[PDB]
């Protein structure tokens, strides 16, 4: 099981689901090999129905599309696809937010209000909102509005772009044609141009794709933005992770998906129904989180992380998953059928993610509280059904340090320096105790034995000083191997990084280090680093793609995972990814993506799918930015 | 060549190009088959890097996708995310038109302005926009304003799908849900709703390419307002078709593409530069048209068609023309290659569709005169360089009479009845001189030998009395073969079609009948017959579904005609289609889309490859409405 999965309690599971006969995602993948190379490589176009269209890789015929079109136009367009894919789903994520914030103030949706008002209010002086002599709802309602401008057309550009970048940047992009003029307009021209008969011209799908991933950069920042002021920003939170936060005595409650619009709801309302919990023969609720959800109610409440992305279904083969609670993004779909052999209560409650087979409960933010009980006493039904019924949790978990909001970093760093919060750190860049900065980011694989990548990286990294920022599944891997638990920095850390971690934990009050890795958040909380770095790159009087930065996709999957690394390119960083993209079969377009992107915004990607190599160039990556500054590496 | 197609003039230049080595897409074709049946069976899933994935039609594994996604689900999906990148053309199409409108009001583009005063008020009154006392320019801005405000959420439904077809058609589909939000909106949130581990579950995935299908339906709605209302209402025209229409003598310039933004300024600014032209040793410009952009200047203003969809290739080979202005969509990129055989320019002109190897010039309205006379200029050029030598263009061209806008087609109904037009085609209707009406639309595809389907159902159509209305490539190849000549009227239609279309062309002073199809435009275009039909069911007081009105897209192509046929079914049509679109490895999908999809919209696809059975089907819809009316069959 070694080969599937790094993570002993998932290999665990893996050996219950095999003599039990219930097939898993690496079954699936297996059954899946000798998978297809043209769309593999990229040379597969079904744009339309005179397709489908192949190019072979190599050798005679077919050499092109039935239309015309070329090896580049269709990696390109199809690239394009992937990033407008994406783009959709973190700003339908935002979107949604926006909605709910508008009805919170509007007096139509009472469970939910401003929870975060400084944050709402430095949100409004971002976007020019007028706050002096305002009602909180009032403004409140202004910044929704103005979320929602920003996914069409106006007097203004996309201002979750414009108003969250170093200028310098704003202007390299605008220069190239690269600010979005509205998100869903910027989704619906890459649909538009990558049609057929359209746009034929590498170069230009490619800016267009670029222009889209900024859309969804966006989407993020809104998304994080509005979180915030709904449910709270986070601050340092203490917790657990893997399959042994899941208990026997206990109603297991999984919150899975991204938009923790409702389970920050089934976090709150969990709590009070602990006594009818009780009368059922239960301990009480044990909420704990699967992908983004998971992470958005960890960050702001300590809820346990029980497993991520690649690994979801094995939450449920342990027996003792009584309930999964789904609103959209990452679902693995078999875990509908997967239910009726493990028991668990599989529950959507989106209009456009529905899974056949799996109950349905209509959430709506009018009436968040009734369905969180109702899909709550779901779960109370089902650990009822499985009284006396044997469950293998594996005894296996970490302890998690969290919530690492830019808020929060920026806070922890003025205990160093009150009114210059940033300057400890860009001093210890500057001497050598921090050789950098990396984001892990995006997904696990199963084309990648899992975490396998983002711990063999972020190994060599931290021996190296460089200060390690994860998201999503990224913070999900390393959370389940120790990474953000403070006991393992003199493992983990370089001398230099150990020191200043230690240094901010002492001045934090703590006794000891901050975590080897900084947890950030959810997916859409990639906006969280941008905000940081970008604070560093003002504060230095430099744009992002000066300073010793970079990010690793390591092991990505999802179209949303695509879009944040073209984004995170667009913005001036050097981005490593660890599982190839359909482009291997444009040289052409293989070549603006990893060289020639440089000339344009000052990133690139790093296709590398040995982890030991991929750390080594991240560090020549951030030790060449260390050179451009005239520092010493 | 009869096996490529059955058109003449387009055999004749597949010889010239085989003798000349040139590759067509016929050769393109052949060098793809056979082609991939994962993708023709619509088994197979590119939507995250854990792919590709496919599912085997039958036999063993690979039986599921790799996150658990079933034929069902990965059917649905794909078939979603080509109506929405269909609505995406459409309504990029629409909203540069709207932006056009805008500028013009403003007066930032000169050259535009309000030529159809009558339209512009109707439209208004339509969507609720106060007219009396209202400046037009103001009333037009309110129209613009109203139109971009239909790509996004707002208090309001897409008015351009609610106030465009009966009030119980709308009642329908909002029970149903399928009323779209906005049209970017609905983009978007199918891009989301289909990327990885999101909706998995078929009818919910269709339904909502439903939605997303009345979106398309919006834009093209919009487009054709919007066009009309700055470039005039279509009124019946009278020209030629087919190679033919090139001439060896002058400069001949083909608009190709879909929006006439520039190809209507084309067509006039061509006329000032006679002399110009006559002075490098030309008769003068020939402007011909080829594709959308072609019907439109042909409706409006008589530009003869040269040719069309799958074809477009055979105009470059005639080697006589000089120069080839696109603006995007259904534009094979192969004529950027082939240009440098022939000697054509070819030139683009947006932004967002680009062709490798092509000359381009940036337009803007602001400039479209001296835009087009630069481009135009390019042509005169080109025109000189292929002084002394031969050309090979096919002495073979019909006669064609067009411009049956919905308008036109009520004026010419007005003759026979002035206070009640729709009243006389509705009588023949009921007495059987007119079994019904079909639509013909869409593509040609170069998996049909081109335009067999169109001829070989309209022949069988209208000996049967069945009113034939067409548009687009539909339009193109009916047109190319005598169809819209009214000397056929004799040859092609049965007695009860031709009594009635004579007793209408005698009432408009014509000495004889209209032609044996009405062409009623361009493929945004198909929002007129909805508009005919609307009026028609408006009239009859019953809803589009009781209508014996059917549709055929008999060898479509394009993902924009996938969201057309899917509206058509929307909005209550039997549809044939003539090609299988990537369903057939999903049983319940097809079970859905050709039957019980009847009992949601009360429309149906009808897939029949064979169109003489083709035919028959379509005939026994027609007649099974009939029967439901009560009336003879
Ligand atoms: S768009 Fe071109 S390459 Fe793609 S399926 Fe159609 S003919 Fe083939
Ligand atoms: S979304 Fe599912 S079926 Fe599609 S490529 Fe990814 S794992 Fe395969
Ligand atoms: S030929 Fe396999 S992805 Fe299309
Ligand atoms: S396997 Fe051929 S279309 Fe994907
Ligand atoms: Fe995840
Ligand atoms: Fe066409």
């Amino acid at each position: 099981q070694n080969l599937k999965s790094t993570d002993r309690a998932v290999q665990q599971m893996l050996d219950k689901a095999k003599r039990e006969g219930i097939q898993t995602v690496w079954d699936r993948y297996e059954a899946m090999k000798p998978q297809c190379g043209f769309g593999e490589t990229g040379l597969c176009c079904r744009h339309c129905l005179q397709g489908p269209c192949r190019i072979n890789p190599f050798g005679d015929e077919p050499k092109v599309g039935i239309c015309g079109a070329t090896a580049e136009v269709i990696v390109a367009r199809g690239l394009d696809r992937s990033i407008a894919a994406g783009a959709a789903g973190h700003s339908g994520h935002a979107k949604h937010l926006a909605h709910t914030l508008k009805k919170a103030v509007q007096g139509k949706a009472a469970s939910y209000m401003i929870k975060d008002r400084t944050k709402l209010h430095s949100i409004a002086k971002r976007l020019g909102i007028p706050t002096e002599g305002q009602k909180d709802e009032d403004i409140a309602l202004e910044v929704a509005k103005a979320a929602l401008a920003d996914f069409h057309e106006k007097d203004t550009p996309v201002l979750w772009v414009t108003t969250v970048l170093p200028p310098s940047r704003v202007k390299v992009l605008s220069a190239h044609g690269l600010i979005p003029a509205g998100i869903d307009h910027e989704i619906a021209e890459i649909m538009h141009r990558t049609s057929m008969g359209c746009d034929a011209d590498a170069q230009n799908l490619l800016l267009g794709g670029l222009r889209c991933s900024l859309a969804d950069l966006a989407g993020c920042y809104m998304g994080t933005d509005l979180a915030d002021i709904l449910f709270g920003t986070p601050a340092p939170v203490v917790t657990e992770s893997n399959l042994g936060v899941l208990k026997a005595d206990a109603v297991n409650v999984a919150v899975h998906g991204h938009n923790p619009v409702l389970s920050d709801i089934i976090v709150s309302v969990s709590k009070e129904m602990e006594n009818e919990a009780r009368a059922a023969g239960a301990t009480g609720i044990n909420v704990v989180g699967i992908c983004c959800t998971g992470n958005e109610v960890l960050m702001r409440h300590g809820i346990p992380a029980c497993t991520h992305s690649v690994s979801q279904e094995m939450a449920m083969i342990t027996g003792a998953l009584d309930a999964m609670i789904l609103d959209y993004q990452c679902i693995q779909p078999s875990v509908a059928t997967i239910a009726e052999c493990t028991g668990t209560t599989v529950i959507t409650t989106m209009e456009m993610s529905k899974i056949t087979g799996a109950t349905h409960v209509n959430f709506a933010e009018e009436a968040a509280v009734e369905n969180a009980k109702q899909i709550l006493r779901l779960a109370i039904d089902t650990f009822k059904r499985r009284k006396g019924k044997p469950v293998e949790i594996p005894n296996i978990k970490t302890k998690v340090v969290a919530g690492f909001s830019t808020e929060a970093i920026i806070n922890a760093l003025s205990k160093l320096n009150a009114n210059d919060p940033l300057k400890p750190l860009i001093d210890n860049v500057v001497n050598g105790n921090i050789r950098g900065v990396c984001l892990f980011a995006g997904c696990n694989n199963v084309k990648v034995p899992q975490d396998q990548n983002f711990t063999t990286i972020a190994r060599k990294l931290l021996k190296q000083n460089v200060l390690v920022v994860a998201t999503g599944c990224g913070a999900g891997a390393l959370m389940r191997h120790g990474f953000m638990d403070p006991a393992n920095v003199d493992e983990l850390c370089g001398d230099g990084l150990k020191a200043v971690l230690t240094a901010i934990g002492e001045a934090n009050g703590l006794g000891g280090p901050l975590p080897p890795v900084l947890h950030m958040g959810s997916c859409v909380d990639n906006s969280r680093a941008v905000a940081l770095v970008a604070a560093l790159a003002n504060r230095l009087g430099v744009d992002l793609d000066r300073l010793p930065v970079v990010a690793s996709a390591a092991e990505w999957m999802h179209e949303k995972a695509v879009a944040i690394g073209t984004w995170a390119v667009t913005i001036g960083l050097p981005t490593h990814i660890g599982v190839l993209p359909p482009i291997t079969g444009s040289l052409p377009v293989t070549q603006i993506l990893t060289s020639s992107v440089k000339d344009i915004t000052g990133g690139y990607f790093i296709h590398e799918l040995d982890p030991e190599t991929a750390a080594d160039k991240l560090l020549a990556a951030i030790n060449e930015r260390r050179a451009g500054l005239g520092l010493p590496w």
